[PDB]
């Protein structure tokens, strides 16, 4: 099982300037619950977006995708292709825009947090992957984050 997990604005923006323009504690808690114990795969820019004090994310096999043969990610595995990262019962791709697009053909689950923020797309933004008609989705109710933004969880699945 390969799953993708991300949070997006209604516009599809997931990232800007190498970081994320919101932070919902409830989304972070859901992310930790879904990924804990499993392999997490991320692009090198997403690894860079994590503060060194929080890396590697605990209780998970941290895998970083990079084309740089000598890139060092302390506490993580650095691989040159996505297929090297797929040797576990459960693998979660945790970002960013490039790696979501690369991993989508392998994926059968997407856990999506929709953030009710009006954030028009801009040049340079990272975007959520486009899900075609093979995906079926189950939506949750709109909820209030303590950060002030509404959010809801989508669970997409396909065979
Ligand atoms: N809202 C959310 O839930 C999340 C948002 N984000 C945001 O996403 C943005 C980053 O996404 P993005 O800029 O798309 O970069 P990524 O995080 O997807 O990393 C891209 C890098 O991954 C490596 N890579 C990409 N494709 C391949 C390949 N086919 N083979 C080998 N290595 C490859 C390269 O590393 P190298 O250059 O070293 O070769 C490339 O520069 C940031 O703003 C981040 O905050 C991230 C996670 C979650
Ligand atoms: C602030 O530190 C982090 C930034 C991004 C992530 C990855 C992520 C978060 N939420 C959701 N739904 N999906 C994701 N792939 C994690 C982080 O700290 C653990
Ligand atoms: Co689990």
């Amino acid at each position: 099982m390969v799953g993708l997990i991300w949070a997006q604005a209604t516009s599809g923006v997931i990232g800007r300037g190498g970081d994320i323009p919101w932070r919902l504690p409830e989304d972070q808690a859901h992310f930790r619950e879904i990924t804990m114990g499993h392999t997490i795969v991320m692009g090198r820019r997403t690894w860079d977006s994590l503060p060194a004090k929080v890396r590697p994310l605990p209780g998970r096999r941290n895998v970083v995708l990079s084309r740089q043969a000598d890139f060092m990610a302390s506490g993580a595995e650095v691989v040159g292709s996505l297929e090297e990262a797929l040797t576990s019962p459960e693998t979660w791709v945790i970002g960013g825009g490039q790696v979501y697009a690369l991993a989508l053909p392998y994926a059968t689950r997407c856990e999506v947090t929709e953030v009710d923020i009006g954030l028009p797309r801009e040049a340079g933004d990272a975007l959520a992957p486009v899900l075609d008609e093979t995906w079926r989705g189950e939506t949750g109710e709109w909820r209030f984050s303590r950060s002030g933004l509404r959010y809801r969880l989508y669970s997409y699945h396909r065979s």
